[PDB]
């Protein structure tokens, strides 16, 4: 029983995720990672330092990211702009988040980034939600600094913060807020355990599975007792050697590639180099289009061009995937069975991170497959119920909107849909293969289309996309919880 970090296991796991970069050959510019377990202080809970300074969307390369991690509580609450001036919000008697920010801006180099990390969310109609970027969490200075007076909606925020910080002008406030980020709705503690394991496996370290107690939490407490607070690349390699953590010192070198369509959190933003990264939410400047014509005309060409560029130069690819289901399926089609690209998938999401490949074998029973006739048309639907039963909603959409569909093929894993219905990449591939066999045996004429409705994680959708080349003309669909308050399908890509 050792003394915990002030941020406890959440802070320790954040640190381990950052420190794994010290032994990542594809992030050699990360030169030091440190933690402050006797806090909170001023944005030093975790610090990641770069040499050369890291690439940035802004005008200056960033020499360090500084993290202030709000004490993790399992039940997530809400906060607004008024909370940023309250010390209790960061679990302290004095010094708010903004005062800590002002101090850190006083002490640290100019080309620095500062992040407030929390599993809580911004209040729905609070002004803070309007000044925090959906792309990367950065403060939206063009939005907060309207050029209005204290009476306006943004003026009230400016006044509260300016007077709390004892500044004379909104210009000084803008100086203080430059480089500040709020990362809301960050992963749960359990997802953080999964992310630590994924990061460690990728860099060739051992992982801690099944065990109800995480080994690396105790390792972090022991490091604190040894007063080892900061690690260069050499120091982290030395720690890994001393701890007997190195599984392989030379794992198979895959080229890291990233495909994302949601928010770019700091944990994931450097998964691949910028030239090997496609972040769709950034291209749409934080406003992702509804599934439809814009997907087939804007998103599809972008994804196809990006993945053709990857395919013609790379033999082995580690694909970090955090996107919509049909985009994952399109990605699979672009890197299909024809490409000759050996694929390792890193599935990232709110559930956590997982690694998929065809290395582990499987002997699961065949998926239950049931065909139903619903009309006279020559089109065919395939419904994959993997995470949940998708057949009712797909059947409703089809009855209401696709008169040319004459047959619905329903596919469900042997032991039913659920969170873990697909074992591994080999199981996903085998399911895709039996789906392809059934569709090919259905003998669709060449003019007809195969409509694909899927309720599955990104990796399963990717492996299915890899086989859509065998199925001819296809229409991919997106399930949206908007038009119908409990969800409904919309066509996205026609391939
Ligand atoms: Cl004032």
């Amino acid at each position: 029983v050792l003394a915990n970090w002030h941020g406890h296991d959440y802070q320790a796991r954040y640190f381990w995720i950052e420190a794994s970069r010290l032994k990542n050959p594809q992030q050699d510019f990360v030169v030091e990672v440190s933690y402050e377990a006797d806090g909170p202080k001023a944005f030093d809970d975790v610090i990641t330092r770069y040499n050369p300074p890291r690439r940035s969307t802004g005008p200056d390369r960033i020499q360090a990211d500084y993290y202030q991690i709000k004490f993790h509580v399992t039940q997530a609450a809400s906060f607004g702009f008024e909370d940023l001036i309250d010390p209790a919000f960061i679990g302290a008697e004095t010094f708010s988040i903004l005062e800590r920010l002002k101090q850190a801006k006083g002490t640290e180099p100019a080309n620095s980034a500062f992040h407030l990390v929390t599993t809580d969310r911004i209040i729905d109609e609070d002004p803070l939600g309007e000044i925090i970027s959906n792309v990367d969490g950065s403060i939206r200075l063009d939005k907060l600094f309207d050029g209005t007076t204290d009476r306006s909606r943004k003026g009230k925020v400016r006044k509260l913060w300016r007077q709390h910080l004892k500044l004379s002008t909104d210009q000084e406030l803008e100086q203080v807020l430059s480089g500040f980020h709020i990362q809301q709705s960050q992963p749960t503690l359990e997802a953080m355990r999964e992310k630590v394991n994924t990061c460690f496996q990728i860099i060739g370290l051992i992982t801690c599975e099944t065990s109800s107690d995480f080994r690396f939490d105790g390792a972090a407490r022991a490091l604190r007792s040894q007063e080892r607070y900061r690690f260069t690349r050499e120091q982290f390699t030395a720690l890994c050697e001393e701890e007997n953590w190195i599984r392989s010192e030379a794992p198979e070198s895959f080229r890291n590639v990233a495909l994302r369509s949601f928010s770019d959190g700091p944990l994931d933003i450097m998964d691949a180099l910028p030239e090997h990264t496609l972040s769709l939410l950034s291209l749409f400047e934080g406003r992702f289009p509804s599934p439809g014509i814009e997907w087939n005309d804007v998103i599809k060409p972008q994804v196809e061009t990006f993945l053709t560029g990857i395919r013609q130069t790379e033999r082995k690819v580690r694909l970090y995937l955090n996107t919509h289901s049909s985009i994952a399926m399109l990605a699979g089609k672009c890197l299909g069975h024809k490409s000759g690209v050996e694929i390792e998938l890193v599935q990232k999401g709110r559930m956590g991170d997982s690694i998929w490949s065809e290395n582990e074998s499987q002997d699961e029973p065949d998926a239950v497959i049931e065909t139903e006739t619903v009309g006279t048309g020559s089109d065919v639907a395939v419904v994959l119920s993997i995470t949940r039963n998708a057949l009712p909603k797909a059947r409703a959409y089809i009855l209401e909107n696709q008169p040319d569909i004459g047959r619905i093929i329903h596919v469900t894993p042997a032991n039913g849909h659920g969170q873990r219905s697909v074992k591994n990449g080999s199981h996903a591939v085998a399911i895709a293969e039996q789906v392809s066999d059934v569709v090919m045996d259905a003998d669709l004429p060449v003019e007809a289309s195969l409509h694909i409705f899927s309720a599955a994680p990104n990796a399963v959708n990717f492996y299915l996309g890899q086989h859509t080349d065998f199925l001819g003309t296809c229409v991919f669909y997106e399930f949206d919880f908007q038009r119908q308050r409990d969800g409904s399908y919309l066509p996205s890509f026609k391939v």
